[PDB]
Formats: structure tokens, C-alpha cells, sequence
């Protein structure tokens, strides 16, 4: 019952970084391309591109993929030079992906909204742009936050057990 | 008779495989650049485009064939760890692939039609817009559903047997 | 005298294979790009092409290297999991190669013209459209029925002698 | 205590390597066709945009880490053709990276404007031009510069015990 | 004296190979992009384009590459399945080499001038178009001949010998 | 004293060749998509920027690489087959290097200037063309000559010893 | 009391030729040049500008001036070539004012709206049209309709009195 | 009832002598600016337009306004320098008038057609062209016709009284 | 002193009438060629220029002109056909007056600004326009205002003296 | 007989003059606004349409109106100021006019194609241009042509009845 | 001496008046049209022209004409409705056109610059704009401003004799 | 003999000042619209339209015409007010025009070139413009010149015969 559940953290691991390795390069290739504001003003669109996507959605995927793997990082570079190691990379492993999950909430939320109300130098007064792909980012964004739950609750498994 | 379609199911799925990673992903290539719209609006061609085509075609069978491979993986690991299992992720996968099958008839359907007419905002009153490689996609949509029909079939060949 | 055709066979194959793999994909990158109607319709352009190129050469091509190889991958994956395999295996790649030849001409033909007339909607009348790269096109058409020629012959040669 | 410690350094040298090759190479793709300055001048785009960002961010940290990884390279082919050279190698690599580090801040600073102020040839008076992504690279920036500070601190843990 | 010339043939024919795919891959990405004709003809700039380039430079180098090493793929897969082979595949290797430097003398010459003058249809009269980079493709093309002249000698040092 | 020599120049081989292949390939990506002068004529562009930069940096970069390293195949490849050779090869070396460091010198010389004078045909008397990016192509230039000048240095260090 | 209308009567005339020959000729200039419509066909902005006003207002109104002046030309040149002429003179013009007026009516109404709705060929569907200067074709539209009731009335004033 | 039809032909005469001078110039005046073709060709709009429309309207009226009022220049000067004469010149005046009239007729027609579909070169095939203001144009005409018309009833009223 | 008030009002009156004919009308030639707003929009210059400016200041002007000077006409055909006419047809003369000018103040005000925000359908959320000419346009303004102010105390002059 | 034709002569001279001052005066108002090349040359629009009209039809048009008009200038300025000026005057216009018929036959001749071929400087090589409205300019030439040998034939009438 | 300096008044005051009518309104026509500024802003073309040339010349001797002749007005109309009035009428006249001049000189100045600096909302900094036509406006200025300065000399002739 | 070149004189100044006013004012319509230079710089078609024609070639005629008539209107106003008049007139006449012819030749020259080469600021280096209808401005430039050659001489007849 407690056992095999390593076996799908693995898993979803794995399925997790080649989704977002074979899938998602590509949906944010063209994005500032076919981002598209309605003025006649130079430097807006820059403006209001970067005003409404800070960070991409991707960017911040790649680095909690790669920042929630160095912990095992740590525990296999022990071993090669050579338990309380064992329990304080899990505890840390924990931390870290709620504490990336609770981030990518309140960075981004659940959805992408197809128009944006942007205000800033040198646009003159409020303007309206035009985000290219909203539904697949949603998509998108929806997936990865069901799968972060996911790994978040199975993690939470094992850490009643020992503990 | 019944032997070999292990053979067939194993061969059709790396077929499968690679005519979806060699062939497939420059067919969608120009998908957004040279879909064109009959208007003068700005934000009218992104609007339209994304509600033509929600979910890319071969963003869906890439989820297809790597969820579609998930429950192996299971197995894998299981054995590299050590029948009631066997049985178990071999339902799980028929189950799944006539998930997928029917939710692509109801997505896509058989065809790519060559004209759309969209009412979305910003777009004023209803518009026409006009899809490039129409043809190609059509082919493409009616080989994926046949070999996923092949697929199908062969899965259900091991069901009765056993069961 | 008899033996040695086999060796022909694999080479022409590999050949085949990689001209096909490193010399096609670039002359056949702009097709949709480099195509210009004489006109200044929207959509005019897509219909129009679409109706000239249904299906690229080279997808067809890609398609036909990995069907006429299917029979040898079932004829290994039946070795590993252990002669009336091989006769059967040997006369479906004979039909298949067959078959594929003579629907590439009746697709095709022998040349690849430098104008083309068309009149769909959403054209007006009949329209005028120019291809691009039509002389290396029709070399690699050439090309690739010769090639296709010399294995049907050599395929031919190994039925007769066993059957 | 102390001992660990190179864990540390090898791992954080290895994930310092690989969010610039696998992030930085695209964030700083279109830094150059999406920079625009507000005037009909030709080459007044090419001289402010050179005058702005003499030398790019991710050409920098790739040299960066290639010349703090030199010295291993020396020690690793010192031992195939076979500690006096163990000291110097370290401390060379400290005092690479200390130059580097302090390199940077000279040349580049703690952010990006979003706006630049350009009075070069063949430009006309004083002309304003506008980044592109500039929170983006403000983020990448001090990333780096906090990594590169680990790691001054981590190579200056070593230091202090045999010297 | 006579002994080391195969090694001589081997690294020239190695190094021909890898300047040919390294170097000759991006000289030629832009040729039809860059070419411009000097006329508002729809359709004038492919016609004259194609008329003037009939089959690229580099087309014609891989095929010559890869056409003039098929002779030791039969010479390799006949000893794999077990010297009058020998002689054969020199003699063959010899005469293919020699056709195609002639035959690229005939249809490329020994320049790539920076002018060209077309009267294809639907161009009106004659016209002036302007080629991209004729100098870097003149120095490669006398590289490219160069090369091909000494592996031509270097062969027929071997022919006599035993011949 | 004499002895590590090698190992310094194996390391800066390898260092000249990565930082050649990983870094200078997209300084160099828009060069002439980025190049514009000051005309409404059709072809001087193409004509303007010919006469600039006849061979591109990196073109003759990469055949300096591959030319100082055939030496090295050749007494490889002579190992394998079965001290004279050695004296011959590294003199051999030493004379490539010293020419192309003096044909770099010769066709480029110390700086990319920003402004180029042009009047070739098509152009109409003389103009003003615009370099992208010339102050990262000057670093770029200072470096490789630095590197091939230390290169130079240390095989004049083993050229005294034995001759 | 009766006498005195026909100086009212002449002046509002004179009144009414002089606004519409020195201010409308004026405001109907840039009409089908500033009209525009929401599309990319050609001819839809010639065919939904004849839809939409068929015949101009002002060419209405001085075909109006014109025509009710034209029983007082053949009261003069009566008189001129020398009572029963008189009254039916007068007569006629009032059924020809009063007909025009009614027809301005029916053709025309009380306002000229900013937008326009057409689906007039070559257009696809239903499009949007914009009028240029809306508000002062208004003011004109109905101050024309009250001069042109005066004169009606002040005519009717003469009628019942002999009549 | 006979006397005073010359009242009548008097005035029609200048009646359609200012419609034609005050009305028509301004009708016509972007015909050819505002004929629009669909196509890419130059030279097409110029030899269409001049297909469609070889004399202007207006052209021919003038003209016809001219030569009808010839006799009468005739009659007066005749007259200065001091009844046969006069027959003549009225037989002549009702021969030109019929044979302009029917002229008319036999040139342009009853409508003006909003399409227009033309084959002359440089035009490739068949194309599809656009009348500017058809509608305005066919009231003209036929208002035109119809004033002809009455001045030849009526011209036709006095020949038989003394002919 | 008060006899000659006469003479200065006539002189106010044809002054007042050539500087508004011969100076005003090319002020206000290109109007709405010259504004501008800054959008993409369809049919946001239309609408804002016609919420700018609804009646144009010279059409105001050439009816006030023509409207103050009917009754002096009503008083010359009086006179023609043959003191109670000249009172009334005074007071009516300031009556009228005075309510043109007061009106003015109250549809125009003192000033033409330089910048406009707008709000009107089609244009998204509010807009910025940028009027051409606006301290021309001004100058007029204050002028005719003063003129007008004068022509007004003129007349007040000769109410007192009768009334 | 012979008195009659002075009255031909002045009817046709007056006729003559107001065709050409109301009619052609607009025929050639859009002539090199109208009139395009097929090129991309700056310049050459201009070199070639001046090379194909030096003097236009409706300049040389005037200048013989106006100067066989000034003999009689002559013959009035004498009479005020007071027959063998008389006689001289008749044959000075009967020169003139017969000189100015030829000449005009030898600019022109009785055409005006509707392609130029045109091979001035800065054109390269030949090129195609396309006169706008040359059926219209070629029933204008004949018309002038048998108006100008009216009046030839009919000033010969005078000639020999006094000479 | 004295008594003829009335002619020359008169002469140059009519002189002065049609050089102006004539020559002065087509040197300005394209005034704005071909006014540029070196931006991309919209609205800093009109924002810089309204501050470069606030009150057209043409305008200001327009008004300087009509003033200066307004005098005359009121002494020919006394004269009618009927040596003191002379005198003022005199007086008046030279303060008036004084004032006129020396207004020219502060509002205007000597020269009309070819470049112009501007730094009004909206545009950016300082930009520069390119005055079309300064030479002839230059001319155009000194001239207009010898002939003030001629006929204030002789009118402060006729002061001096009386006064 | 000496009599009647006064009325040559009168009709020659009449002739000369309605060609003037007829054909030359639309020759010289599209001077500087249709004056195109061979650049991308604002600014530079201004500066080098006016550096090759400061002042039209129609202004300096308008203002020899004029110029040339005050003496008559001098002589005419004497003679209403009421020998030695006279002759000064005469002479002043003279003086005047021949001053104006050789001022004609010295500004303007014989000829008016296809092309200017310009060299002012803002442009770069020389630059190369294309004038517009220079063999109309040529053959007017003649004519011009030989009607004020003629007029030289006659009244040069007058001069001789009273001094």
C-alpha cells in the first residue's frame, strides 16, 4: 500500500519533465511575436508584453523542475564519496515544492485571459492588447497544477510515516 | 494465432511513435503565421485562430502516446524493484485508449474544413477566416484514427482470453 | 550471381534512406512561403496551394521508407521472442513496394510544372500561381522513381527463385 | 562540516551550468529584432542597440564558466600523464572567480532599464529606445550574481583551512 | 612512398566531408531569400531564381560525397557475410569520382558572378537580378575543386601500381 | 619546466574550439539580415555587403581550427597502420599556424569598423552602410588573435628543444 | 398681410441657391475617400459606398433648385416673345415642390447614422462601414427640410387666394 | 399649341446645358482613382479602365451639347453679315440630334454595371474590376436619354408643320 | 459723432465678409486630412474628428455672415415694389446678432486645444487625437469674437438713439 | 458660294478653340500621376515618360490656337491705330497653319499605343511602361487632325480667288 | 518734386497687392504636406509645425493689405453720403502700417531657416524637421519687407508738407 | 517701316504674358510632388530640391512681366492727373528688361538637366536626384528667352531713332 508509491512518484517525475521538455517549448515559441497591441506608439507593445509576463509560464517550470531534483543531487553525491541525510532531503524536498506550488498560485493563478488593460510608458492612458494562444496556456497551466498537487499529496505520504 | 499480436501491438506503437515525431511536427509548423482573416481589426486573427483550433492536433497524440505508455512504466519499475498486476495495468491501458479515441472523434471529428466563421470579441459581427494545409491535416486526422482503431482492436484480442 | 543482390538491396536501402533524410527536408522548407498567386485575395493563396501540393513529396517519401520496412521489424521481433515467416514477409514488402510505386505516379507524374491554374474558392475566375524551385523538384522526383525502379527489379529478382 | 562542503560546490557548479544552457539561450533570442528606438534615421537601431548592450549578458556567463572550469582541466590531465599543484589550481580559481564576479557588477550593474538615452553616430541629437523583456533579464541577472556569490563563498570555505 | 598514400586519401576524404557539413550549410541558407530581381512581376524573382541556381552547390557536394563511398559500403558488407572485388571497386570509385568533377566543371564553372540576366517567362524582355555572397560561394566552389583534384590523383596513384 | 607545455597547449586547443563552437556561431547569426545602407536601390545591399566581408570571421575561424588539426590525423592514423614522422608534423604545425595568424592579420586586421564606404555596382557613387553589432565581432576578433598568438608562442617553445 | 409674401418667398429662394452653392459643395467633397469599411476585399468599400448613398444629397438638392425654376423661365421667355399662363405656373410648382419635398423624405428621412451595415457583393457576409462627417450632413439634411417647408406653406399662402 | 413648343425647346436646351455643366464634372471626377482591379500586375488597371470605359460619359455630352447648337452659330452670322437657310439648318439640327441619340444608344447602353470583367494584356486570363459610383452614373444616363429624347419629339413637332 | 457711426459700420461689415472669403478658407482646407489619432482602429479618425468638431468654425461663420445681412435684403425689395419697416428691421438685426454670437461663445468657447480625448464608438476605452493648425485656429476665433463684440456695440449705438 | 465659307471658317475657329479649352484640359490632368513602369528604379518613372511625351498634345494644342490667331492681332492693331496687309496676313496664317498641320502629323502621328518600350538612363536595359486613357488621346488626335484640315482646305478657298 | 510721390503710392500699393495675389499663394500650398520631422511619433509632425510657423506669411500681408486699405474705405463712403477727416484719416494710415512692419520684424525676423528644433508634447526630447521651400520664402520675406519700408518712406513724405 | 513695330511691340508683350498664364502654370504643378531622390534620409528631397531650383523658373517670369508694365502704369497715371516723361519711361523700360534677360541667363543658363548631384545637409556625401519634365522646361526656358531677345531688339528700334 505504502511501498509502491515511490513507484508513481518516479513516475509522474519523469512524465512531468518530458511533457514540459516535448510539449512546452513550443506552445511559447511565437509569443511576443503575435502579441499584439492596438496603438500607433513605438515601445508599448514591449512595455505592455512585459507588464502583463513577467516570467514566462515555461521559465518558471523548467527552474522548479530543476530546483526540486537537487536535493537527490545532494544524497547521491554523499553516497559515491562514502540515514540522517535520507530524512532531512525529504523534509527539504517538501518545503521546497509547496513552497513552489503556493509561489505559482500567487504568481499566476488558473487562468489566461485572452485580453489585457496595460498603462505603462510610453503608452498614452490605458490601451488594450491581445494575448496569443490563451486557451492552450490555460490548458496548460491547469495540468501542471493538477500534477503539482499530485506529487505534493504523494510526498505528504511518506512523511507521516517515518516522522 | 493468438501468440503473434504482441508482435503487431508492440510494432504498430513504434510506428505509431515515429511518424508523430518525424513527420508530424513541421506539418504544424506555420499553423498561427499563415492562418489570415478577412478584417482589418487587430486581435481578430488571434481570437478566431484560438477558437478554431483549441488544443493543437499533435498536442493531443503526444499526450495520447506517452499517456498511453504509463501503465508499462508502472510495470517496469515494479519488477525492477521485487500477475495480479499484469492484468490490472493491461485493463487500465484498454480503458485508456478508448478514453482517447472517443474524445478525439468528439474534439476533431474526420475532417479540417478549409473555411471557419467566427464571432468572438473583438471581431465585429461574424468573419471569415481561411486555414492553411487543410488537406495534409485531413490525411493526417484519418491515419491517426485508424491505426489508434488498429490498436484498439489488437488490446481487445488480449482481454478475452484471459478475463 | 544470385547471392550477392542482397547486398545491393541493404545498400540502395541506407541510401535511399539518407539522401531522403539529409538532402529533402531543406529543398522542400519553403514551399508555402516562396508560393505567390497573382492576386489580391485573402485566402487565395492557401486554397490554392493546397489545391496544387495536396500532399508533399517528401511526407509521402518518409511514409513509404518506413512502411516497406514494417515486415523486417515483425521478422525480427519474432526472432527474439523464439521459414514460412520469411516467403510471407519477403512477397507483402514486394506488394507494398509495388503498390507505393505506382500510386507515387499516379499522384505525381514525371514533373513538377513552374505554373499552375486554379479556381477554388476563394479565388475569383480561374488564377495563376508560381512554384518555386521547380528543376531541383522534378530531379529529386526523378531521382526517387529510379531508386524506387532498381529495388522493385531487385525484389523481383529473389521471388522468382524460391517461389 | 567542512568536508561536505564540495558537494555543495560540484552541485551548485553543475545547476549554475545548466539553467544557462537550457533557459539563457532563448530569453536572448530576439534581443537585437525587438529593439526599437523612435526615429526614421537608418542605422541609428544598429548603433544604439550596439551602444546599449556593448557585449550580451549570456555571452559573458558562458565565458564565465567555461575559464572557471580550466584549471580542473589542467589538474585532471596533469594526473593522466603521471598537491603542490592542488594549492595553486584552487587558488587560481579563486581569484578567477572574484574577477569575474566583481567584473560583472562593473560592467553591468543590478538591473536593466527599460528605457536608454542614445547620442551616438549617426543619430540626431539625443533619440530614447526601448528594451525588450527587461524583467525577465533583471531576474536572470540577479540569479546569476547570487549563484556567483555562493560559490565565491563556498571556494573561500576551503581556502582559510589549508592555507 | 607509394604506401602512405592511402592515409592521405583517408583524411582528405574525412575532411572534406565535415568542412561540407560544418561550414557549407550556412553559406547557402539564404540564397533565395537574399536574391532580388529588379522588377514589380509577381513570380519573377522564383522563375529567374531557378533558372539562374538549377541545383544548389551543396546539393550537388552531398550527392558527390555520398555517391563516391557507396563502392567500400559493398566492399565492408561483402566481408561481413563471408580480391577481385578489390580492383572492381577502384576502378568503379576511380570513374565515379572522375565523372562528377567533370561533370561539375560543366555545370557550375569556376565563378559565381555577382550579376545574372533572365528572360523566363513571366518576366517582360530581359531582367537583372543580383545574387547574395558571390564571393564566399566563388571561394568554395574553387575549395571544393582543389580538393576534389587531388583525391582524383591521389586515386590514379593506385590504379597503376597493381593495374 | 618544458615538460607541462603540452598539456597548456591541449587545453587551449580544446578552449580555442569550444568557445568557437558554442559561442561565435550567433554573434554571426544576423549579419546580413541586420546590414542596411543608405539607398532606395535594389541589389547595393547585397553588393555593399559582399564587399565588406568577403569571408565571414567565422568561416575562416573554422577552417583555421580544422586545418592546424589534420597533422595530428595524419600521425594517428599512421600509429594505427603499423620518429621522423613526429619532427615533420610538428614543423608542419608550426608553419600552418604562423601563416594563418599573418593571413588573419592581413585580411582583417584589429577592428570592425561601424561605418563602411561603399561603391561598388549597383550603388550609385558612394554610400554609408551600417555593421550589426561591431563592437562584440572587435572582442571577438582581440581574443582569437590573443589565443592563436599564445598557441604560436608555446610551439616555438618545443620547436628549439629537439631542433 | 397677403402682399408682402412674395418678397419672402423671393428671398428665402435666393436664401436657399446661395447656402447650397458656396457651403454644401464643400462638406460632399472627401465623401467616398474617407469612407471606410472593416475588411481586406477589394471592392467592397466601392459597392458598400453606392449601397449606402445611392445618390448623393447634394446633387439632389440642386437638381430641386433647377427643377422649380423652371416654370418661371418659361413665364419670361412667354412674355419676352409677346393671365391663364400664370396661375398654371404657379401650380406647377407647387406640385413640384411638394413632390420633391415628399420624394426627399422617403429617400433621404431625418438623419445620417455613423454607421452602416451591408452585405452588398463582392463582401462576405455582413460588414461595417463608417461615414465620415455625420453630424454636419445631418444639421444640413434638416435645415433643407425646413427652408424647403416654408417655401412650401408661403406657396400655399398664394394658392388659396386666387384659386 | 404649336407656337410655343419653341418656349419649351428653348428652355429644355438650357436646362441641359447646366445639369451637364453644374452636375456631371464633379461626378466624374475620380473615376480612374477609384477604379480598383483585382490583381498584382502593373499596367492593368490602366488598360481595363480603358477597355471598360473608352470615351467618358461626359466627354460624349459636352460634344453632343456643341454640335447640336452648331446651326444656330450658322443662323446668326448669317444674319450679322446681311428663309432657306433656315429649313436647312433646322433638318440639319433634327439629323444630328436622331444620329447622337441612337449613337448614344448604340455606345453605352441603358445601365452602368458595378462589375466588369476584362482580358486585355498585360492581364493574365480573365479579370475582375470595380465601377466606381454605377448607380449615380445609370440615373445620369438615363435622365440624359430621356431629356434627348423629349428635345426630338419636339424638334420633330415643327418639321411637319411646314415641311 | 453719432451720423458717421454708420460709415464704420459698413466698413466692419465688408471687412468682416473678405477676410472670412478670402483668408478663412484655406486655414481650414485640410481639416481632417491632417488629424490624427492614435490607434489602429477603423473609424476611430471619423468618429473623433466628428466629436472634435460637429460644425466647422467657416461654415458658422458664412451663415452668420449670410443670415445678418437677409434683412437689409427684405428692406431693398420693399423699396423696389413701392419708416415702420426700418425700426423693425433693425431690432431684428441685433436681435439677431446677439444670439449668433452668444451662441458662439457657447459652441466653441475661446480656445482650440491641441490634444482631444474621445470616447466614442468604435474606438476602445478613450482615445487621444491631435488637431492640425490649433493656434491659427485660435487667432481666428479671437478675432472674429472681437469683431463681432464690435459690430454688436455699433449697432446698440443706433437702438438708443430712436428707440 | 464662296462668301458663305468665311462664316465656315470663324465657326469652325471658335468651335476649335472651346473643345480644346473645356474638354482637353482634364483628359491630361492625371497623365504622369496615372502613368507607370514596370521597375523598381527611382528615376526612371520620370526619364521614361518623358521620353515618350517630350511636349504634350494639349501644349502644342494651345500654342497653334494662339498663334494663328495673332496675324489677325496684327490686322486690328493697324486698323486702330489709321489692303496690302490684308493679302500678306492671309497667306502668313495659311503658312502657319499648314506648317503647324505637318509638324504635328511629324510629332505625333495618328496613335497612341497603349505600351512603350523605353531604354534611358537610369533604366537598365529595356523596359515596359503604360499610358493611361490612350483611346480617349487618340480620338482627340483624330479629331484635331480633320478640324485642323478643315480649316487648311477652307483658308486654301480664299487663296486662289484673289492670288 | 512732391506731387508726384501720390503716384508712386498708388502704383506700389496695387503692385504690392497682386505679387501677393498671384505669385504668394501657390509658393505656400504644400506648406504642411511636405513639413517632416525625424520621429515615429504620431502628432509631433502637426505639434511642430504649429510652433515652427504659428501664423502663416501669406495670412499676415493678407491682413496687412486689407488694413492698411480700410481708411481709404471710410473717406470714399463720407464723400458719398455727403479736409479734417483727411488729415486723421492720414495719420492713422502711417501708424497702422508702421506698426504693421515693425510687427513683421519681431514676429518673423530676416531668414526662414532650413532646420528647425522642437521640443512641444508629444514629442520626445528634441527632434529636428525639415522646412520645404526656405530659399524662395526667404526671397519672398525681403522683398514683401523693402516694398513696407519703400512705401513708409513715402508716406512720411506727405506728413511732413502738411502737418 | 519704324512705325509699325509698335504694334509688334504691343502684341509680342500680350502674347508673351498669356502663354505665361495659360500653359505655363501646370507644367510646373508637380515640380516638387514628382522630384525624388535616390535615399532613405529625411529631409534630403527638401534640401536638394531647393538647392537645385531656389527660385521656379515661373515665379521670375510672372515678376518680369510685371516688372516691365510699371513705366506704363507711371505714364498712364501722369496723364489723368493733367515729352520729358516720356523718353524716360523709354529708357527706363529698357534698362529694366535688358537687366532681366541677362539676370535670366545667369540664374537659370540655356538648359535643365535630367539630373542633380546633390551634396547639403542632412544628406550624406553627394546624392544623386531626378527631375521632373526637364525637355518641357527646356523648350519653354527657349522660347522664353526668344520672345525677350525679340522684345530687346524692338524696343532697342525705338531707343536709336529719338536719342
Amino acid at each position: 500500500s505504502t511501498m509502491i508509491g515511490r513507484i508513481l512518484l518516479t513516475v509522474v517525475v519523469i512524465f512531468r519533465i518530458l511533457i514540459v521538455a516535448i510539449v512546452g517549448e513550443t506552445v511559447y515559441d511565437d509569443e511576443q511575436t503575435m502579441f499584439v497591441c492596438n496603438t500607433l506608439q513605438p515601445g508599448c507593445n514591449q512595455a505592455c508584453y512585459d507588464r502583463a509576463f513577467p516570467i514566462s509560464h515555461i521559465r518558471y517550470w523548467v527552474f522548479q523542475i530543476i530546483m526540486v531534483c537537487t536535493p537527490s543531487l545532494c544524497f547521491i553525491t554523499y553516497s559515491v564519496h562514502q540515514s540522517r541525510f535520507y530524512i532531512i532531503q525529504v523534509v527539504f524536498r517538501n518545503a521546497l515544492e509547496i513552497g513552489f506550488l503556493v509561489g505559482q498560485y500567487f504568481l499566476y493563478g488558473f487562468s489566461v485571459p485572452g485580453l489585457y488593460e496595460c498603462n505603462r510608458y510610453p503608452c498614452i492612458k490605458e490601451v488594450e492588447c491581445y494575448v496569443s494562444r490563451p486557451t492552450e496556456k490555460t490548458v496548460f497551466l491547469v495540468f501542471m497544477f493538477a500534477v503539482s498537487g499530485i506529487c505534493v499529496v504523494l510526498n505528504l505520504a511518506e512523511l507521516n510515516h517515518l516522522g
